[PDB]
DNA sequence: CCCCCTTGAAGACGTGGTTTACGACCCCACCGCAGTGAGTGG
């Protein structure tokens, strides 16, 4: 946007839909299951 | 125009006697934001 966008950028406001990132190198895999949880077990 | 009086009184400063007056005390049968907290359910 404009001024609100700059204000958001300088205040380090987290977006409502953060993108998942690779915390560490390794082969990804799917693990257990829950009501709304999809595991990301990584070797 | 220096000097000591006179001589009559005008005011000058208390002053606490005399006398008000103040102050107080007594009775009255929007805006989005983020941190907090329970509050679960598990």
């Amino acid at each position: 946007g404009g001024l609100p966008r700059v204000a958001d950028l300088f205040e380090a406001r987290r977006p409502k839909e953060p993108a998942i990132l690779a915390e560490i190198s390794g082969i990804v895999s799917f693990g257990k299951e829950t009501k709304g949880k999809r595991r990301l077990v990584i070797t």
